[PDB]
């Protein structure tokens, strides 16, 4: 089963000279405590609050983390919307009032039926020391480094139980 | 309801050293049908396949698409797995072997119950232009652009049904 590749390629075109400046902007994903969430994506993997929002008539705020220098954040209210927006690589925290209480709430992590969404990934100069830091600091993972077929490759949860795929681009091709 | 400002920045910690080249490099999405997707990714939103795999003994490919100049992708084998895994922003379709031929499978696009991932979103030029050939092109539209309270920022879902939203950084300050 599955595509070749001449056939994968027949089926892609060339892109459109109005698509020239787009750029995969962000990925969005519902947390049910951002206090848990903010603690994490920054104190653990070590990305930047670059930018909140707040929507007091719809009930929900947004944060958006990047790993950017908190140094190049504009000062400037409107500026600093603008240049949030359009760095690439960014994950958009939606926060929908009162979830943190409700003890019953929980979001899917698309791993389980119905799937769909299977997780994000971050490339890291050594898998095998970052996964160390990451015990340390008490993460969970969902597969260490040398656990199965695939060595060298680990998955971590985030506080809502996402799944973190954490991987070598300089060790991959070893692996494959 | 929600957190203040300077409560959500409590939550924050200043990046570990160790973390200090970490990169946001994928978001993996399953889909039903590569070919249908490939040329939705390629010929609709403009993007490039950087590289593909197969997994002939677990009946998977994965397609990774991102926003490259298909000039810039390594002619060696291992030079090229290494470089594509290195791209920051890129979509990694999972494709499980068969499921085209399910006529009752499809994913879930996390946005009804049980609700997780929202969306990518892509940053555009101009959502109006972008939009207006989206529906040249027969695009099915989540929400247009002047739908709704926000006006200006558009959804559109690609052949699984995943939500991708569509806006301009240069005028969200505009509407927010
Ligand atoms: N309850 C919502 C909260 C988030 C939300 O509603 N987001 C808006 C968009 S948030 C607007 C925005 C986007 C980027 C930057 C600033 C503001 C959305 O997805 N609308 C879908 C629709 O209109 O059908 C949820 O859980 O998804
Ligand atoms: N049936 C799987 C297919 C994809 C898959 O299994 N991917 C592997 C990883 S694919 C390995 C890989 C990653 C990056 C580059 C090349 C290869 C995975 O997520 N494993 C989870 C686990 O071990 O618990 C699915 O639908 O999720
Ligand atoms: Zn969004
Ligand atoms: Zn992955």
């Amino acid at each position: 089963g599955g595509l070749t590749d001449e056939a994968a390629l027949s089926c892609c075109s060339d892109a459109d000279p109005s698509t020239k400046d787009f750029l995969l902007q962000q990925t969005m994903l519902r947390v049910k405590d951002p206090k848990k969430s903010l603690d994490f994506y920054t104190r653990v993997l070590g990305m930047t609050l670059i930018q909140k929002c707040d929507f007091p008539i719809m009930k929900f705020s947004l944060y958006f983390l990047a790993y950017e220098d908190k140094n190049d954040i504009p000062k400037e209210k409107d500026e600093k919307i603008a240049w949030a927006l359009s760095r690439k690589a960014t994950l958009e925290l939606t926060h929908n009032w009162g979830t943190e209480d409700d003890e019953t709430q929980s979001y899917h992590n698309g791993n389980s039926d119905p799937r769909g969404f299977g997780h994000i990934g971050i490339a890291v100069p050594d898998v095998y020391s970052a996964c160390k830091r990451f015990e340390e600091l008490g993460v969970k993972f969902v597969k260490k480094p040398d656990d199965g077929k695939m060595k060298g490759l680990a998955f971590i949860q985030d506080p809502d139980g996402y799944w973190i795929e954490i991987l070598n681009p300089n060790k991959m091709a070893t692996l494959m």
